[PDB]
């Protein structure tokens, strides 16, 4: 009834008693999305955006005094290690979507 728990988790990757979970939906998608990029486009994306994206607060789970450094780290070692995936990224054999014109 009161209290409990608060916050937004994936469902297959299964986080630890260690890591802390986001504020919301938002920052946690930030967070993933920018994984796989960071993950993708090299070690190199995350120094791009950390440097650029300085005032940015969206990106704030990069600073080393954060929260989600551990949780933002966990998903991108893991994206990277083959153990965190995100979509479809690979097959299918299926009907896939269109893209607007």
């Amino acid at each position: 009834g009161s209290s409990g728990s608060s916050g937004v988790a994936p469902l297959g990757l299964s986080v630890p008693s260690d890591v802390e979970l986001p504020p919301t939906a938002k920052m946690h998608a930030i967070i993933e999305r920018t994984a796989s990029f960071v993950c993708r486009q090299g070690a190199q994306f995350e120094i791009m955006l950390k440097a650029k994206q300085a005032r940015n607060s969206q990106f704030d789970f990069l600073r080393f005094d954060h929260y989600l450094n551990p949780y933002y780290k966990f998903i991108q070692k893991a994206m990277k290690e083959g153990r965190y995936t995100v979509l479809a990224e690979n097959k299918s054999d299926e009907k896939k979507k269109s893209g607007v014109s």
